């Protein structure tokens, strides 16, 4: 009573938070916050991104012209979305390397299409049939010229167009499997068959295969597609003795953001950086677990399902330097208006006041971890496939090795930075709480003894005014220094 | 003599060892482990993996039924093992992509072949070879079926064959090429020879080449082998005017953990997780130098040999507080039954006393490394070919660069990690240390001062009773404060 | 004046630098170290790689001996450079599969080229044309045999050369596309055509393609490049009816650290282990940004331009431990022998002095991180294209994904690295200090007590050798104790 009491303290909550650290795969701390995104809104956002979606078309059924797709015509995208529901309802078809096909387009973003005015002379054009109704009437795909003889010839051809732009063409074009030798004669007069197209640069050389396969929609026989690119100064040369499924021009063919993603979400109007085929997902954090196909600034996809970043210190309800959890026994629940603090006893009453600059110390450098971690997400767009169809071996194999090698890297990182950064915001809440004490214990001086757990007896009289001058640096201890020596020094 | 003395210290050992860390190449700590696997066994033991010892025969050979391989028929496995001493002994047979097809049989993991009814009318059924001798007699592939001219006739062929079950079916087939035009009219009766097998889907379209090869055990004339893969709803339709080596049935392909792998290693009966080609591994810790082709929970491939992971103090025979191998000038080796502790000297002697809760504080922190780190493994089941027979060029050269990059990745990951916990284990103990050190300080009071090597020179009669109430805690400073007083603050 | 300060300190610089770290953007510390390397010196330095530079020449044509790269033959390499401004001047050839072959040869380093002796009987040989001149004369590729009728016939061909080494042989041939049937003719009497060269292990059947293509130098036919390795004991065997360009041997094929860069650097007579197309790089850093592209022992290519590691303290002008930015107001400028120091005020004067022990403690920690990032690059030799000049699809989105994604991961690291490496250094930095400062407030005992700003007052007269002792550990407490606590414990 001719004395006071000074203890240094730390809060506490009544609701802490398990995260994992280094050394302990559980110990609670007073808050924490999420950094894997595991949850989507349901829906593709329409913004910022140009969404084109393909409803029944796949992108290569846009590009070939079924008339289902004729609004398609043209039309540029940052994302294509192919929903699974989609059919093809014109001539049967298939592309040798279909998916590098659907990737060039897709990643070139534009169907923008040129026609050109080709020399067919000696050649019936505008071929039509039964299978690619437009208009209620017998059609074909609206970017393809299907050649048939005419008054029963079909000369050789040998028509070049050459690329005198200032920009790359992309041809498209395809060869005819009829089902019987009748039609090869009915459609082409000669029995066999022969298309070769050809740059400066290369050469692709078909030859047509009379034969019956299952029928799709009741036709047995199938145009097979190619693609050749013509750059400026290069030529166009198409040779052909039958069967020439020819080109009506070439599609401009760009280089930038645009991709393909595989989808049933529905197109929602909102804005949305990150889009995965569940939906879009807020980009705040920096992992995800939604889906590991994504388009636009993502977080990055890894296998765990959370991840808890402690933004607090160690919860201690009722470190490596000891002082919380360690000779301090617990914290203050009562304390809601700082991190750290000092509780007193005195001859006016006991109190409890926070210390600011020890409390935003901590908060400081809590938010610069969180500034290193939150919002700074990575913008990728065309990649590679990860998820596949059929068996194809060899090259998927690949594929899928790759895409599973860097999820791993990935998952170990996230793993690693939360258990690095939590044990070191444990150890800097405990070192900020440390620093307070000391700078106390040194301001006393030879006034007050430490009792060894966080409280000081001071050995003079220390009224409200006296506590207060401790607690913002004006204690003066020689004034007191006589009185508290007398009191420390007797019998 | 009126006085005693109190030193707090912790353990040393005579056999230290030597570790890395952040900031020193060498140092020695008490205890350390490894992290890097670098031994194996010998063997691949039989379980808990089912496997499958190819002996004699490659997958390819037990798929097609080359009569060495009848015993395989029907046969599953999680694990294929080839052996280099493997060869053919029926038909000389090439397939192209070969190993697309060795890939996705292995990854299916079952040789489960169904028999079904093809209705090959018009030619002869059950070809047969003297460089394919099943029991003593000459035969041919078990799995397919070699078609001849029936009557010196042979007629062209469309056969259908649906798949109406609620999976798929692999069907596997051929080509002839015969070494002369003689062979082509012996066996086909026709000049030419065609093969066109198809689905809704695909088409495969093949034209035999009549030419001689250098022998394979005599033979001149080759088989090419092809495969197509036939979902529910569609259908097999085979349009063949030559040369076909037809499919017997259709093998189920399935998904699952099923793999392949090249190994000498003599099959044991034992029992361990992870399997490499030098034979199986264990799996306790979390990285191995074995061999970076691995199959089952397996520690990551490294290119580290060692890797030393701390798990005691620095040795300090004869930290960033100072107080191992700093103010505390070396360890005690005759402490045995704790990391830290307490000796005395007073009026009945001299002993030493171990501290157990700092010694336990310690360990739990460095067992909780440990369980973050040890028999934590992840399961890797069919992966990409990692060592190659012959140059291919760009596929490889890919394939080898995501290994490569994969295992300086890894190999990173593992060298960082033990320098940063080295540190960080050094640390911690060197401040479970002060902590100790710290709070005896305080205990004392102002009945003690710090000689500043760990030792306390306690200013009073301390007899064993009172030294055993400083180390459990139940020290009272005020009993003493008198006696201690008057002894510091003399002449 | 019957009493002495001794203030315990740390140097400051004028020029700090700013850094990274875990919990701030931006910190000053006293010095710091660039670790990416972000210029070249713009010149392929010729050592101690061997360099060989193609000039007007592309590996391919020094292969197939194109008159302009005769200098070439039987040349090695380490690494071989590719000029833009290359060009082809003999007959038309494209090679499918062009970089798999460009790149075998690459890796293996050499031109060696054997000549064997064919038994071509029955044909013409040494053809000859118009665009390629050699010595002024119509000639061929020096390596090719370009056959042709002889007596306007041309027999079935049935040659055969066996490997009868120890090593490997790579052939290289190709097929002849004539423009016209009447070339055809012409050249080859029949008006087919037929090529097929087999092993014991493969075969690669051609069929001609008669056609025009675009001429390239007014050449309108083409040659179709091709190769095909013959290991020990197995045999090449060439069947052909027309248009075979054959080989006049071999060449030898290696395994090595051979390689090909794309780059149109200068190449300079100078001595440096890292090539980028850029130029050579030093590689003292760990990373680097000029070029993804690199041979040699390499800093790793990460997207940041800049990352600075700490190698000094913070920079305090006017941590955990609280000492330096902490109750140590600010640093020493005019400290310069030390980075840890004493400042004294006595009855002789005010002097300071350098510790060097704690100087030393701190700088060999960081020569230590140093030690661990400073000179320990890596060798790669032969990767993956990683620049590409035509759209190609699938493979060439995987190869673009690989080192995307290798180089976000080491970008990753780098970051981390740093931050995590700088948060430690401005740690333990801090951590010498504070025990610079504990270890003289324990010798100083009773003697003086700690103002809370580093500052000792001591209670008793000290001059230079008083406080000298002090400085270097041989201060004796008890000379001065009785005069230290008559001053202390006064009124
Ligand atoms: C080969 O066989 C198939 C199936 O038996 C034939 O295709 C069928 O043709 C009939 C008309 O005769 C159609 O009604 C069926 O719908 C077809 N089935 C399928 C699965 O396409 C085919 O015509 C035969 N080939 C030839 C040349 O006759
Ligand atoms: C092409 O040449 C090869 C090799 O000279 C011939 O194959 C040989 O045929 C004889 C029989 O006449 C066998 O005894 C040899 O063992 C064969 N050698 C090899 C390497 O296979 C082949 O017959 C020739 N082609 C033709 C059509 O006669
Ligand atoms: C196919 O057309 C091309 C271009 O019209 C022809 O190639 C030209 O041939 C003339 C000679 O008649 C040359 O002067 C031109 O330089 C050639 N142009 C190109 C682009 O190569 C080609 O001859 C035609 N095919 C046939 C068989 O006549
Ligand atoms: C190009 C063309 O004119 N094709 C005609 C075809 C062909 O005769 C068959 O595809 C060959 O059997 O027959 C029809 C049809 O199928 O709709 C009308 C159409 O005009
Ligand atoms: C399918 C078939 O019946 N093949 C017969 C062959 C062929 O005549 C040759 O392969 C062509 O020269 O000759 C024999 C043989 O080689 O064992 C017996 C066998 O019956
Ligand atoms: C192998 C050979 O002898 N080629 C001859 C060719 C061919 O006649 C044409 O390439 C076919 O039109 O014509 C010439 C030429 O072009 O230089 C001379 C040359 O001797
Ligand atoms: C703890 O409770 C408070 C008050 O209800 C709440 O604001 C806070 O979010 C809670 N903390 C956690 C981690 O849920
Ligand atoms: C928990 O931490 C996060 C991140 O700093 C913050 O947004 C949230 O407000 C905190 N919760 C409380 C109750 O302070
Ligand atoms: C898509 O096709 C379905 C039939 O499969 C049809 O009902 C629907 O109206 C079509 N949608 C559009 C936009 O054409
Ligand atoms: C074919 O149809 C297109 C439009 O559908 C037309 O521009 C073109 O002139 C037609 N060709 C012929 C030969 O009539
Ligand atoms: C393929 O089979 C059908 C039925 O005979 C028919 O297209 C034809 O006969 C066969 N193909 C050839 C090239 O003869
Ligand atoms: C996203 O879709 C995948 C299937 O493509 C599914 O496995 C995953 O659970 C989905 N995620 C969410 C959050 O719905
Ligand atoms: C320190 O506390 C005393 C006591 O209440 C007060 O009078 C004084 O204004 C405070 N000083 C500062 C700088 O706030
Ligand atoms: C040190 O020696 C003891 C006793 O022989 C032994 O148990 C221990 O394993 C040794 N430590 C090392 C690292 O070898
Ligand atoms: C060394 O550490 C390992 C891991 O904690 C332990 O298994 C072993 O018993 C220790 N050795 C000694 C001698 O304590
Ligand atoms: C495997 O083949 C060798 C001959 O190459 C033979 O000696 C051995 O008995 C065969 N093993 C089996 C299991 O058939
Ligand atoms: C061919 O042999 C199999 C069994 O080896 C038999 O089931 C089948 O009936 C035979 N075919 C003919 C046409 O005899
Ligand atoms: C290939 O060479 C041999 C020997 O003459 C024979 O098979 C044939 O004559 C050649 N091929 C063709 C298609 O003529
Ligand atoms: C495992 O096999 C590889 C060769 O495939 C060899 O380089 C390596 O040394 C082997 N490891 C052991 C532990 O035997
Ligand atoms: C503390 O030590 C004293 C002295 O030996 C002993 O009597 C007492 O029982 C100890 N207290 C506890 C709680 O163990
Ligand atoms: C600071 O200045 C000194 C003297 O000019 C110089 O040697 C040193 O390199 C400078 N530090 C930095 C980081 O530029
Ligand atoms: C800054 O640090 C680097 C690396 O230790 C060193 O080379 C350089 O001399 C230092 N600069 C000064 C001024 O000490
Ligand atoms: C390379 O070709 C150019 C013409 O394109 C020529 O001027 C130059 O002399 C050539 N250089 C060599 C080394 O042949
Ligand atoms: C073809 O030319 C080469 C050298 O250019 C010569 O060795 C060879 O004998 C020639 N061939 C003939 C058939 O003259
Ligand atoms: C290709 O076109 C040109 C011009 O007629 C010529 O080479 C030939 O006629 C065509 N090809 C065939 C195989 O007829
Ligand atoms: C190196 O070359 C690349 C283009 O290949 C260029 O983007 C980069 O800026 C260059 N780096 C330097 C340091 O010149
Ligand atoms: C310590 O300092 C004193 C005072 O100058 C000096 O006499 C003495 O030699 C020093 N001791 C050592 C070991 O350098």
């Amino acid at each position: 009573n001719s004395t006071a009491t000074l203890c240094l303290g730390h809060h506490a909550v009544p609701n802490g938070t398990i995260v994992k650290t280094i050394t302990n795969d559980q110990i609670e701390v007073t808050n924490a916050t999420e950094l894997v995104q595991n949850s989507s809104i349901g829906e593709i956002c329409d913004s910022p991104h140009q969404i084109l979606d393909g409803e029944n078309c796949t992108l290569i059924d846009a590009l070939l012209g079924d008339p289902q797709c004729d609004g398609f015509q043209n039309k540029k995208w940052d994302l294509f979305v192919e929903r699974s529901k989609a059919y093809s309802n014109c001539y049967p078809y298939d592309v040798p390397d279909y998916a590098s096909l659907r990737s060039l387009v897709a990643s070139s973003g534009t169907l923008e299409f040129n026609n050109e005015s080709f020399n067919w002379t000696g050649v019936t054009q505008n071929g039509t049939s039964s299978a690619c109704i437009r208009r209620s009437n017998n059609s074909f795909f609206s970017r393809l010229n299907w050649l048939t003889h005419l008054n029963f010839k079909y000369p050789a051809l040998n028509v070049t167009m050459p690329n005198n732009e200032q920009f790359d063409k992309l041809y498209i074009w395809g060869v005819h499997h009829p089902g019987t030798d009748k039609d090869q004669i009915f459609l082409y007069a000669q029995s066999s068959g022969r298309i070769t197209v050809s740059t400066k640069r290369s050469q692709q050389a078909v030859i047509p295969n009379i034969g019956s396969r299952p029928r799709i929609r009741n036709i047995p026989s199938r145009i097979s597609i190619y693609w050749t690119i013509v750059k400026p100064g290069d030529i166009l040369l198409i040779n052909s003795t039958g069967n020439l499924i020819a080109p009506r021009g070439y599609f401009k063919i760009r280089s930038g953001k645009s991709s393909i993603m595989r989808s049933d979400a529905p197109i929602g109007k909102c804005n949305s950086e990150c889009i995965t085929p569940n939906g879009s997902i807020p980009n705040d954090k920096p992992f995800q677990n939604v889906n590991r196909i994504t388009y636009g600034a993502c977080p990055r996809y890894v296998k765990q399902s959370t991840l808890k970043l402690a933004t607090g210190m160690r919860n201690v309800p009722e470190g490596i330097f000891g002082a919380i959890a360690g000779f301090i026994e617990n914290g203050w629940e009562g304390m809601v208006d700082g991190w750290y603090g000092f509780r007193h006893q005195n001859s006016e009453g006991r109190g409890q006041a926070a210390d600011l600059k020890s409390t935003q110390a901590a908060i400081d450098q809590i938010n610069g971890k969180l500034n290193r971690l939150i919002g700074k997400t990575n913008e990728k767009f065309h990649q590679i496939e990860k998820e596949f169809s059929e068996v194809e071996g060899r090259i998927q194999d690949l594929e899928k090795y790759v895409e599973d090698t860097k999820i791993d890297l990935w998952s170990y990182n996230a793993e690693l930075l939360v258990a690095l950064e939590n044990q070191h915001t444990i150890d800097l809440t405990d070192s900020e709480m440390n620093k307070l004490f000391e700078k106390t214990k040194k301001q006393l001086r030879e006034n007050a003894e430490d009792m060894g757990n966080g409280c000081f007896k001071i050995y003079h009289k220390c009224d409200n005014a006296c506590i207060g001058s401790i607690r913002n640096g004006t204690y003066d201890h020689d004034v007191y220094r006589d009185e508290a020596l007398n009191n420390r020094f007797q019998i």
